[PDB]
């Protein structure tokens, strides 16, 4: 079978795969023919070329110009949340805005919001030169770990990206992935992708391609938007809730054959109704993946295991043991501190 | 109740807490009166007084005097290990000289032993101006967090210490905290003892006396020793191994009760059967400490949380059935990929 | 909430509370206007009202026309079950032939039956005045227990029937409870109906009708079916398996609203994967009916519980430990017998 | 492997392979010089091994002699019971006044008695013509069976019996097998011995004879009893609480290896806390029982399975997820009819 990390210090591997890089500008890339920009943009590739496991992120000082862009994307976008935006999303920004410094006036770190997306939900973030393969990116999400960009747009226009860039991943990825459900839904597409066939690759990008960045949830009657493609673009956020696009609930089986497009807008934006339903529709897809083993996520060590033998197994199931009999006694209690 | 930390960042307060220094050496203490000792015994106070929850452990740099003590140690007590130390000891030692840098010539340091821990058990060690707490050094083990001392013995003779130092927290605590029954062993007998009465913390901090420092276990015929009191002072490892010292069983409702000798041999020393057996009878005699609530450790998070509603205790039963799964899908694996 | 049975005794009531009866033959009755007929149609609802809960099933002597029209049917259609039924269904069907006495020139027996479905399955039958209320009818499925008549066709016609008989309790209904899976998918929808407003009964009741009594499984290719209603009619098991009938996937939050037509075919044919999916699906719907308590079955006691408080889930829980036991000491047993 | 049955039906066998019989009273019998007693020991004999599964127990009417005979036991034993039998037998003891009908001039059935047992904790009974193994009478409580007799002592002053008549399992066996701990506990007891050397049923049937005949509790302060071979002999009751005995505490590993007495008290009474306590020690005990593989009950078909395959082991798990679903949603019916 093919490479997959086995401990979360074999991750740099696969966070140092890069296919193209962040200083490649393409053609179309406003900024191409550019001279100052292009040296502002390999700087960040050699400063992400620079982590190592164990090191804490080094900060980036964000020049006036960035600021004022990502000031400009944030109050164009801020103004839409309360009426688009699904719950979850609304319940945490004010977290990020009082702990990270998420203001119009300042650019937050990869530090601090490290550091309080790992008290959330266990989430860290590692800065990346762009566009590693989705091989790498779901072995990432297997140990709780996202891949960052941290360049910002060019100043030209503050409302057109054809990419990811740091305003997209703050303000789409993040205050999403402070919640505890979301986390256990993307770590579990993650792991189900660990020495797959490159053919089931691809579908389980495709499944994520079309829940976790253009998704739509119904939760209390109209239904509302949790991903980040969406939630990271106002011409997109208003064309995918009023009525003028196709949604139709999801279905691995069938949305893992889609044309996942880049420039234009979706043919069709496919809804679901919570975090725990599309899990189990996900982990129910999987296991049709063809793959000889099964994994285990041991979070003290945070390591994989394979179980493929009984003497795993029996351990797996000796610590389930554990946690049922903590379970047991704390209703015993609740009973003698009420009556029995 | 009395104040515990609910977060790994808040044991800081607690490390911290700190009642006599490692400077503040007592008057029968060789070199009580000199001049060199004791201004690098204050060296140390101020490096650990230093550390901060996220920040690399600096490395110290031992001069020659000290490696030659050190050496000595490791050397006189190389060769008891062998037929007097438990089984796990044994199977540990080899890895610890191999990648930590168990040696003469050399002392290991705490950043590559806490980084060696934390891929096997989940430890990790942090320095301490010495003696804080038994509250606050049993909370720590709650984290899977082990308070160490960085200064060496005075080279006078090196073979008596009336306290510990870096050489009884490296031969005696370390080599078994890198086995995951050990592991979590201890963080049982630490979970035990958050925000309980000054009275019941005694009894806890006695059991832990006579379990994980002075301890037998008997895996063939014979019994061995599995205490770091015993793993780290040739004169008491072959006396309790000998015909001349009384061993009764382990029963933590008669040994809760006993006196802990600080300068002279143990009377009676509890052998046992195995750290599984150990630990279903201390959390047997763990659920008579008075308490109003149960705690869960969350291993993502790392964090503590209190389960006295319903809610929680739901939240652990969503989580247990997603880890139920797992043990049923490994078996249909096995069975498939092999005959029904 | 409105009455139901606590233990398998109080099932009295239900199983005798039947609205119209098996003697009173309607106009459209091909023995409407018979003399013999109805003498005997008499006989067996005096003989069915007559059973008690604890006395062995009184045998039933069927004359010589009564056993010809058995065999007509049986031999006229069991050379289309190899081709036509599920897998789960030939596999029990020579068991039967085996035990019980399923054959031409004789008419297999309640006792036989039931003493055969209770080694299996679990499952026992009771004799039935006909025509008893759906609640009534599936309270009697939360004890595994079915509700079976006694008597047989008119011999005018022997492949025409508008009502159950004891050829379509046999044939369609018995070879399919002997199945493990089978026997909890029915127990759990009846389960899910206790004390339920009468307008979920019907809901849960339409599920039954288009899953347990005219329902359709695709296992290895093309679809084969498990219905009573197909398997015991010649006229339409050889339609919902040709083209010439529409087929529809199953979804009880949809298929709860259809028409439960009798007398003539149905216009869809809702089809499912296993009954461990389709099992899965209902057990999700049938957490949308408002109900104020949970209902657990003890097996020993064959008695309802009424989940509502802590010291009940207590009891629940602890029990699961025991059942847990059970596993990690098999497999500790594998293990060992094997190499570790 | 020695033969068991899987199956309540293949207990017929063991139920009446009796080593001697009821009828052969020994020379030291008080009936064994009489002419009418003996006539009538061989007509129970003969009545108890005419019973066949399935089929109800006959009514014995017992004459005035035994009438008054069973009169006096009881009027003569419940004057001390509540002063030294334990809670659990003195909350049950009202329940079997009421509806099995214990009362002098009445002597209990043993229809109504297996009718009320089976329903409160699952036993039942059934006559034995007496004396059969250990190995017989411990494969019986596997499936929750007891074995009991149907006569009466002699007249001849009714207070001594070198043997369990019908007085003994009525006022020392069943009024403690109606509560659900207790019965699990037997069970245990009964299911570790399927199969087993003929050197461990002498173990367990030891254990047996020195917890479930001859075992005192201590549950609220002074300690109580609750062992058949108490609660229905008045000299031995006495002797077992006033301090003239030895009351040791109870361990299986040295008590499985003690002499049975019986014709005189025993010289030591082995003490405990809780029937889930001591079911504690024996299941641990009830490791070290060479045997190859491990047994599991099935209540509903009520057979024994042997857990020797990854088939096996993968249906009980896929069972406990089912069971721990019911709890997962009892919790959320109290939060949501309470307040999250
Ligand atoms: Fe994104
Ligand atoms: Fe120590
Ligand atoms: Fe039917
Ligand atoms: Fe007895």
């Amino acid at each position: 079978v093919p490479w997959f990390p086995r401990k979360i210090s074999e991750l740099d591997k696969c966070s140092h795969r890069v296919l193209m890089y962040g200083s490649e500008l393409d053609a179309d890339h406003p900024g191409f023919k550019d001279n100052v920009y292009r040296q502002r943009r390999k700087y960040f590739v050699d400063v992400a070329m620079g982590y190592k496991y164990g090191q804490p992120i080094p900060r980036v000082e964000y020049t006036e110009e960035e600021t004022k862009t990502w000031g400009v994307v944030f109050r164009e976008l801020s103004k839409l949340y309360p009426t688009h935006a699904c719950r979850e999303y609304l319940k945490n920004f004010p977290l990020l805005t009082k702990y990270c410094g998420y203001r119009e006036d300042n650019v937050p770190q990869l530090e601090d919001v490290s550091m309080f997306l790992k008290e959330r939900s266990g989430f860290t973030v590692r800065p990346v030169a762009g566009y590693l393969s989705p091989r790498d990116f779901l072995a990432g999400l297997a140990y709780r770990v996202f891949h960052c960009t941290q360049y910002i747009r060019h100043g030209s226009d503050p409302l057109y990206t054809p990419e990811p860039d740091t305003c997209h991943e703050l303000l789409g990825h993040v205050p999403l992935l402070a919640d505890p459900k979301f986390a256990q839904f993307s770590q579990e597409i993650g792991l189900a992708s660990l020495g797959a066939s490159d053919e089931d690759v691809q579908k389980l990008a495709t499944c994520y391609f079309f829940t976790i960045e253009f998704g739509l949830c119904k939760q209390e009657g109209q239904l509302r938007a949790y991903g980040a493609g969406l939630l990271s673009s106002i011409g997109e956020l208003k064309h995918a809730l009023s009525d003028k696009a196709c949604v139709k609930a999801f279905d691995p089986k069938t949305t893992c054959l889609q044309e996942c497009l880049i420039t234009t807008f979706q043919e069709a934006y496919f809804v679901s109704e919570s975090f725990e339903e599309a899990k189990e529709k996900m982990r129910d897809f999987a296991k049709s993946i063809t793959r000889p083993f099964s994994v285990y996520f041991n979070p003290y060590t945070q390591s994989i295991e394979i179980l493929k033998d009984t003497r795993s197994i029996e351990n797996v199931v000796q610590d389930l043991r554990s946690d049922l009999n903590t379970v047991c006694d704390a209703l015993n209690k609740m009973n003698q501190y009420l009556g029995i």
